[PDB]
């Protein structure tokens, strides 16, 4: 009667894509002014390799800044979903600080955790190499994909692989 309920967690700095992949996830629309700074949850029924699952999406804004809050934020989620842009070398080097956090709340290096760089379709205005984003993701042990929420081109991959993880490691 219970179904399972993976709590995925959008982290990484601001303008990176956080919304509009959650929102390209939840009704297939590529959302171009979602205000920066709202926060927000989403929950969805989806069937993950047959089994009819609920996602639930913190989107989240960085508004919040009291440590606490955002702590507890942290807390709870199951997986997240690191996001950095592609086209700004500054979002990916913050990734670093979105891990720390992560890794001080759940005190669980393994934490079901994706490094997403965004905004693929903008290849011509790359700052961060594939290599370089790469090499950090083996050293915190974890996958990096590539998505355009323009495109969608690996919007599904990223959630489903998350509740992949969570899955299996929780
Ligand atoms: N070209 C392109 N633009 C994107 C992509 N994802 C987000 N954007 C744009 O980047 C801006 C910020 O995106 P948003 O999801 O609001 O960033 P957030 O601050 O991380 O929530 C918006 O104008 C989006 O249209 C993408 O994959 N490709
Ligand atoms: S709450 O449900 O009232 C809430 C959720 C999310 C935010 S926020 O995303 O704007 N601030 C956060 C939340 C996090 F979990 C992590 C952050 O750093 C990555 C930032 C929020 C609220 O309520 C208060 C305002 O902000
Ligand atoms: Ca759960
Ligand atoms: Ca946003
Ligand atoms: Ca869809």
């Amino acid at each position: 009667n219970s179904l399972a309920l993976h709590k995925v967690i959008m982290v990484g700095s601001g303008g990176v894509g956080k919304s509009a992949l959650t929102l390209q996830f939840m009704y297939d629309e590529f959302v171009e002014d979602y205000e920066p700074t709202k926060a927000d949850s989403y929950r969805k029924k989806v069937v993950l390799d047959g089994e009819e699952v609920q996602i639930d999406i913190l989107d989240t804004a960085g508004q919040e800044d009291y440590a606490a809050i955002r702590d507890n934020y942290f807390r709870s989620g199951e997986g997240f979903l690191c996001v950095f842009s592609i086209t700004e070398m500054e979002s990916f080097a913050a990734t670093a600080d979105f891990r720390e956090q992560i890794l001080r709340v759940k005190e669980d290096e393994n934490v079901p955790f994706l490094l997403v760089g965004n905004k693929s379709d903008l290849e011509d205005k790359r700052q961060v190499s594939v290599e370089e984003a790469k090499n950090r993701a083996e050293q915190w042990n974890v996958n990096y994909v590539e998505t355009s929420a323009k495109t969608r081109a690996n919007v599904d991959k990223v959630f489903f692989d998350l509740m992949r993880e969570i899955r299996a490691r929780l």
